[PDB]
């Protein structure tokens, strides 16, 4: 499944949004974007980004894909700015009409749901649709010395992955 | 009012948001951010950022700050990446019980309203006070040439300050 | 197309968004639910309210319908108590996978924007399909005395609908 | 405290948010306005609501108020229509900078923090000061059978109770 982008959007590279975007590109064989060691630099507005390598593979990526899964970690009750940075350099151009599934990462507890809002939001400001299918990642979903996901994030995932293609 | 600390969020030079900021500065003497100039990284997590002069700048100068008028452009129905991203720095440590009035620069129409929600929300998620009134800067309110805001906005500048120092 | 539920989320029998729900309704040939002269009492959690004939034909029309036009006034920033009492006796029983076109009506400037996220929330929580598209009605887009919509605006919502068909 | 207004946003007699409630009533001496037991009607915008009993009291008590402390269920992912319904009967004139403390009862798991979001951004367009301190009361924090808070959260709440008052 090449025509699924996922979008780990952690960019700390012992995250555990990281352990469960590698599960998914692994598991449904995806294209794979990482903001743990990306060169993409903070966008700046300047002409001279259009130009750069990162940026131009981040657009032809995100434009081609068939569908994406969007991870990030709720830093702060919204989507990482490494994400938002990421996105910055994107439009409805690359995003129209595509089906998009959105995890958080959080700490427990009710964290996660302020990050989803804050993802459905500008996703559907560059046109995306959203999937109805979220999920928040707790520490209970990642095995660190393992990195992979629980047997029920599993599931879980799989039937979000359906849930995609059927929108796809 | 040195105590109070106007950020710029927007990363391009020559965005309208840094020029409704620099108004601010300049017209009620304020300690300043301007995210189109820093040197801050993108947050990755590692020990080693914080001892950076740019990350202990900006925590110095949140934490320090007796309150914050946080200005961010509207892009994609959030917050700036480059905003997100120096919040993902910092913590309710910088933040707790902080009065903070919002600002999103916008592109007309209906836009700026997501932005403010965002920043709202992530400002709670840091423990900050964000003061009811907030306002969208569209293009009519900013003036290229002059860099400067038009004379209503410069109103309700001055009504945001005053309702901020009364939370301060 | 009496497969597409229109839903007038307002309460004012008088009000703008009445005008827009009854100009799409007509327009489209639509199934039609107006909050303005509903029976529906305020949902109290009561057995008895099952067997109420509004509670049944309410449940009856939006599960049965193929996609719904959701319109509501934003009050407060929020959608329409009206609407949400209605939404209250319902549940994924009669929405899940919807399609789901959202429109606010506002009073002009920045409103409506507040509702919108409101009724994008609320419809994922009945795990309804929301359409990318969505429309913010000011008083410049409705003809009190004719009773129906300004040509830009007809030109808008038929673009709804046909966006919202092919998420049928 | 007689000053604090307690408002129970569940119409359901037999709800949790109400049990939340009338603790704080009692144990902190509150004025109280239960929508589980309230002759409002659902707002419909003609003047003659202006004159109903229910409808004044619900205007002078909210007016009178230093504080207020909100709660509702979460429904669908939102505040109980009932809530919403009381709220589109006030205006700024009731609630301007009066200091709000929040509380979401929810059914476990995530829940809760839609509702609380919702909450947030309506009081906020009432012009309300809506502290940072807010909670999700979940069923492990509800003794149905005493019915009481439990003892972790009537710890929280009292905590809540000094934040709302440094507020006022
Ligand atoms: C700056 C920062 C802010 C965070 N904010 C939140 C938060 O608001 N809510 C939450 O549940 N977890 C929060 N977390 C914890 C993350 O959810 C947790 O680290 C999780 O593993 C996802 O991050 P990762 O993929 O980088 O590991 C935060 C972590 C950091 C470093
Ligand atoms: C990547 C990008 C995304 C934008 N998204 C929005 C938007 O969602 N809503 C809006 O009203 N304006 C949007 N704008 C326009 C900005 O609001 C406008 O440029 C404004 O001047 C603030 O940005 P600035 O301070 O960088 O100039 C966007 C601009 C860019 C470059
Ligand atoms: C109680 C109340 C609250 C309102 N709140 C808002 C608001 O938050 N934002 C806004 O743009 N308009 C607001 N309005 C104005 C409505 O948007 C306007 O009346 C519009 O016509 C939709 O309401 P209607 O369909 O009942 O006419 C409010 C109106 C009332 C009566
Ligand atoms: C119509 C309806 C919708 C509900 N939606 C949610 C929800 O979205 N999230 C949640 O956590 N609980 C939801 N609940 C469960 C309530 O949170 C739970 O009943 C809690 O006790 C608060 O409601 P109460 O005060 O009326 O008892 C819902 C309950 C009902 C009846």
């Amino acid at each position: 499944m090449m025509s699924i982008l996922v979008i780990s959007g952690t960019p700390r590279k012992n995250g555990r949004t990281r352990i469960a975007a590698s599960y998914i590109r692994d598991r449904f064989h995806t294209d794979f974007i990482d903001l743990s060691e990306s060169e993409l630099p903070l966008y700046n507005g300047e002409e001279e980004q259009n130009e750069l390598p990162s940026v131009q593979a981040l657009r032809r990526q995100v434009k081609k894909s068939a569908a994406v899964v969007l991870l990030s970690p709720e830093y702060h009750s919204g989507m990482s700015g490494a994400l938002k940075n990421a996105i910055d350099f994107l439009s409805s151009d690359h995003w129209a009409y595509k089906p998009v599934a959105i995890i958080a990462a959080a700490g427990g507890g009710k964290g996660g749901m302020n990050a989803l809002a804050n993802m459905r939001t500008v996703m559907r400001g560059v046109y995306a649709n959203v999937i109805p299918k979220q999920l928040v990642l707790d520490p209970i979903h990642i095995d660190m010395e393992r990195r992979t996901v629980s047997e029920d994030m599993a599931v879980s995932l799989k039937d979000m992955i359906e849930e995609l293609n059927m929108f796809t």
